[PDB]
C-alpha cells in the first residue's frame, strides 16, 4: 500500500549481485551473478574462508554499513527458500542455528506452503497469499529488517529495533532440487 510505496522512494535500491566465493558448493551461482540454484552434488571448490561449507547459503558481494537500503528477489513457484541478512562474522564453517541472536535476520518457505520467520523459536507466518517477489527492506541505523510482498506491497515480517554492531551482506539460502531458481531483481 501507499506506506510500502512511501518506504520504497525513502530507501536506495541496492544493487544485489551473488558473490561465488561465499556459496556452499552444492549452489550453482548464474553467470550474471543474479541467480542461484541447486546442484544435485557440490561443485569441486575450495574452501577459502568467505565459503559456507555446512548451510546451502551465499552472500551478496556488497555489504551495508549504515543507511536505508532495499532489494526484491523474485521467488516464484519455488517450493523451499530463505532470504534476508546476515553479518559479516557469522559462523560460515559448520553448522549453526540460523538466528537473529547468531547474526541471521531471515525468512522463507518450506515444503510448499511452510512459511516462517527464522527467529529462535521459528515463527510460522500466516501469509494471505503466496509471494512470488519478495522485498527486503534494510535500515541500518533504526534496526530494521523488513519483508514485503514485492507485487502488492503487502507485509510479511518486520524485525524490529535490533542493535547491528557489524557490517551487513544479502543473504540466500536453499535446500531443495527443483527447476526454479532464485533471481535478484536489478535495481
Ligand atoms: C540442511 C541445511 C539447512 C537446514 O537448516 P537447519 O537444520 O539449521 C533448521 Cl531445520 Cl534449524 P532451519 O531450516 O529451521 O534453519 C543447509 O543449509
Amino acid at each position: 500500500g501507499a506506506y510500502n510505496e512511501w518506504k520504497k522512494a525513502l530507501f536506495k535500491p541496492a544493487d544485489v549481485i551473488l558473490d561465488p566465493k561465499t556459496a556452499n558448493p552444492i549452489l550453482l551461482v548464474s553467470e550474471d551473478q543474479r541467480s542461484v540454484q541447486r546442484a544435485k552434488e557440490p561443485q569441486d571448490l575450495p574452501d577459502n574462508p568467505e565459503r559456507f561449507n555446512w548451510h546451502y547459503c551465499v552472500l551478496g558481494c556488497e555489504s551495508f554499513i549504515s543507511g536505508r537500503h532495499y532489494w526484491e528477489v523474485e521467488v516464484g513457484d519455488r517450493k523451499e527458500w530463505h532470504i534476508g541478512v546476515c553479518s559479516k562474522n557469522v559462523q560460515r564453517k559448520g553448522w549453526v542455528k540460523m538466528t537473529p541472536e547468531n547474526g541471521f535476520w531471515t525468512m522463507g518457505l518450506t515444503d510448499g506452503n511452510k512459511y516462517r520467520t527464522l527467529t529462535e523459536p521459528r515463527t510460522n507466518l500466516k501469509l494471505p497469499k503466496p509471494p512470488k517477489k519478495v522485498g527486503v527492506f534494510l535500515d541500518y541505523e533504526t534496526g530494521d529488517i523488513s519483508f514485503y510482498n514485492a507485487v502488492d506491497g503487502s507485509h510479511i515480517h518486520t524485525f524490529l529495533d535490533v542493535s547491528f554492531s557489524e557490517a551487513l551482506y544479502p543473504v540466500f539460502r536453499i535446500l531443495t532440487l527443483e527447476p526454479t531458481a532464485l533471481t535478484i531483481c536489478p535495481a
